[PDB]
């Protein structure tokens, strides 16, 4: 009658929203329950606690960015004097061993995290099965129900396929790459999101054969001036693209670790037909969510069902009171795990709190860790545009060159800024833009800015640091529309 | 009414170059003097001033070498194949730097002379009202006149009056093209410079001490210098502290040589001697305003500091005359604020402009081996503006996803910021311990132009892996009591 569900709340999936919440819960005395399972790969990889950040996202993608850029700092260093050979060789498994060996230490934390704040933790799939109850499906088949007065949906998404021959069969995609058993050598990676370039990139980095085919432009939804930069500079180091074609079928001309498969790809616009071969094919055109597969029927969860994400309301709150969302899954919102993290913290201390705070998704700033990284907060040029008109967007830019750039005499005028502003609001800095190098340690601050109502006269009277790249952003004086070159 | 120039600058160094450059924009006739007085061991350098030569660009750039060690330390476990030891060219190293520097030299001359500025690479002295005598290298001087002028001619290592420094010992001024790799040194003084120094070349692969009068960087936040402190001792960088050194000896002149330092202590008649290969002095730097003839026209500089007061537009005692730079009395010694002042003052001249260079909360980098940004006011300064009981201190320690896999240095990093309570929890001050600080300050520094409260700190979201995003997160506060060991495992 008054309550005695099983738990105070039901948390399906234990990774970035998922366990933020469950943490923050759990520290205002409820009785809390976790629920995460790990499907595997159509090739059978699986992996711990702790969602995609931990084992397939964030944390292998930057350490193995990370790799890359010690191996460009190894021939930066031949002209600050340190002797070291021409070329220097890198070991694929010495790298994922490390790696991986992170990643284990992650899991444990979590788990120990869970048991410490007295949070219940279910290694097993969940699917609703009526009004708060669900049905967990552990690994080896074995079933229990659980009620609960309140659940919260944080399941996340996975890596997308193309509906083709040889793909789940032959093809890895992010899940599987970050824990490959031996080296991918010459690589094929097929899309152009955040993920395909990021990967391509490090691949690259670390000394392999690369090549990225498009199916129309780069980083869509992104500002395009700075993807296309991006771009250019990937394809000025190395990187090779294939513009305009997407595969239609992938066949093993042999199997093996790595082995040689066969990619022919149609073109987007002309009936053309082209082929390769590579060792490796990696599949990084888009992510599905998890919110088909788990019954949100038998409880009333109404979901779009052409996208997959689950509409919701400010408060992370779904059609059923009683049920929550947040994380990739939503819909209109922003799938990043920072994101993830503060909904999931902020809405148990509205519920279990009386806090009435609300996650706001306005101007979240993110990176993209390209080889040369790109960070940013707030409206695109276009978005920018679009949203206050041409007439009332003013456009500051300036190329820059890293102090640290100039002894190994490299890249003068690659990395490059710009911010936006709306000059109907006095000059407010609506867009920032940063290609260059530590590029997240630079945006960060800034976005703490723009929640301020950062002013370009506010800007101007900060002082830069010397010598520092950031500094950049205090005196920009050019304007795109003056026309006035900033090479 | 009739003088040979609208503005005569002496000092082509930051703010100098700056005013010149602003100022010729606006169609005035300028002309700027620089002169760089050998040190007493004779090391000179061309057009830009104290950062380009003899300060922040080679300071950085060696503070990068040295980070470059670090990094291919680091490389190994991410699978490269590197030796455990690698061997540092200190010739090469230096070349490198000096090439850079030129470069930077040549620049600066051609921008002056592209945008019509008279560059006389001679030392200026008033003589008399709106008049100044420069000699040059030789000795040839010559007289100008000009309608305004503009004093930002910097500061210059002090040293100490001790018996063998000018002879025997090196300063920021040399060894940033010392001839030959310095070998076990001794650093003497704790100012950032002190230690930036002793960092880097610790870095680079030499025995380094540091010997210490009282606190380590006096100014600074106490409890983050504390921090450098015991970050630079746990890595090499060995400390001797509450001495000051009394005679220096040269027990055998070479590249580089043999010397001895005595030194005694600051509370016990204690003294102690050890032998080194070179010492730096890096203790203080004084005030180049007083063999310029200032009297001569009537110029009021603060006679026990060194230091031109100035008004909130830099100007002077003297109507027509301005002064900007380190030169300034109770302001921010640093080139971007000379570069600031110097091209808001010209635009206030030459354009009608009203905006006033604006020296409060200015950010700032320290460049020791673990970087330390800052801007606003430290713990200690904030607790007595406003009263310990209105102040909160959220705090925080951090690892760089980057240290993981070579696992090494686990919670060194830190992360402060200081707010408010009676004033919507304001941040008043930022400070953090870790790598990239000073691209990891830049930015906060916007926000608190723009009043920054801790409430919209935490309504920012994160960029996650970056080290930044430690500052959208901060719960626990020092007043609690609750420990911030951030990192074992997990979260
Ligand atoms: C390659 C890659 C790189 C990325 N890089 C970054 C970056 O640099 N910065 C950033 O902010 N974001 C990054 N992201 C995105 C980030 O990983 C997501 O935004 C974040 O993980 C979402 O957290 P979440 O809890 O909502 O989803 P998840 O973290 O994926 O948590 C989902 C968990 O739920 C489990 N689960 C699913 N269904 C069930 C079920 N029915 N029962 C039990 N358990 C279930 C899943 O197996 C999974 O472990 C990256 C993503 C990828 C793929
Ligand atoms: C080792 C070191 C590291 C530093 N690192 C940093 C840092 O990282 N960031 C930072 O912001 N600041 C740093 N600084 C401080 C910065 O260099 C100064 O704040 C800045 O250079 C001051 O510019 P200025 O024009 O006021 O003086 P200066 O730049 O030094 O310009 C002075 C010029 O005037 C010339 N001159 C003097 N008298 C005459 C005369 N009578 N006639 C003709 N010419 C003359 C001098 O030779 C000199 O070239 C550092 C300083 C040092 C010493």
């Amino acid at each position: 009658l008054p309550k005695s569900y099983d738990y105070d709340l039901i948390i399906i999936g234990g990774g970035s929203g998922g366990l933020a919440a469950a943490k923050e819960a759990a520290q205002y005395g409820k009785k809390v329950m976790v629920l995460d399972f790990v499907t595997p790969t159509p090739l059978g990889t699986r992996w711990g606690l702790g969602g995609t950040c931990v084992n397939v996202g964030c944390i292998p993608k930057k350490l193995m960015h990370q790799a890359a850029l010690l191996g460009q700092a190894l021939q930066d260093s031949r002209n600050y004097g340190w002797k070291v050979e021409e070329t220097v060789k890198h070991d694929w498994d010495r790298m994922i061993e490390a790696v991986q060996n992170h990643i284990g230490s992650l899991n444990w934390g979590y788990r120990v995290a869970l048991r410490e704040k007295k949070v219940v933790y279910e290694n097993a799939y969940g699917q609703f099965i009526g009004p708060h109850r669900i049905k967990a499906t552990n690994n080896k088949g074995k079933e229990k129900i659980y009620s609960a007065e309140r659940f919260l949906i944080a399941t996340g998404e996975r890596p997308r396929y193309l509906g083709i021959p040889g793909d789940k069969e032959y093809c890895i995609s992010s899940d599987d790459l970050f824990s490959l058993p031996y080296c991918p050598g010459k690589t094929l990676v097929v899309g152009a999101s955040y993920v395909a370039l990021e990967c391509a990139g490090f691949l690259a980095g670390i000394g392999l054969d690369v090549t990225v085919m498009v199916r129309s432009i780069l980083l869509r939804g992104f500002d395009q001036d700075m993807a296309n930069k991006i771009g250019e500079h990937m394809e000025e180091h190395g990187i090779k693209f294939i513009r305009q074609f997407v595969p239609i079928k992938v066949e093993q001309i042999e199997a093996g670790t790595p082995g040689r498969l066969r990619v022919v790809a149609q073109s987007t616009n002309s009936e053309e037909i082209i082929e390769g071969e590579y060792n490796t094919v990696m599949l990084a055109i888009g992510r599905d969510a998890c919110t088909r597969k788990i019954g949100l029927e038998t409880v009333g969860v109404k979901i779009n069902e052409k996208t997959g994400k689950i509409p919701v309301t400010d408060e992370e709150q779904t059609n059923v009171p009683y049920i929550y969302a947040i994380g990739d899954i939503l819909e209109d919102k922003v799938e990043l795990t920072p994101v993830a993290i503060q909904a999931g913290r902020l809405l148990a201390q509205r519920l279990y709190a009386g806090s009435t705070v609300k996650c706001d998704y306005e101007n979240v700033p993110t990176t993209v860790f390209t080889p040369l990284e790109y960070g940013a907060c707030g409206l695109s040029e276009e978005k920018a545009v679009e949203k206050f008109g041409e007439e009332n967007i003013e456009v500051y830019h300036s190329y820059f060159w890293p102090l640290e750039w100039t002894i190994p005499s490299r890249d003068n005028n690659k990395c490059y800024a710009k911010i936006i502003c709306n000059t109907k609001d006095n000059e407010r800095v609506v867009g920032f833009h940063v290609l260059g190098p530590n590029a997240g340690e630079v945006t960060q601050g800034f976005a703490a800015a723009l929640k301020c109502g950062l002013t370009k006269k506010q800007l101007d009277s900060t002082i830069g640091i010397h010598p520092v790249c950031a500094e950049v952003f205090t005196t920009l004086s050019v304007t795109k529309r003056s026309g006035a070159s900033i090479l």
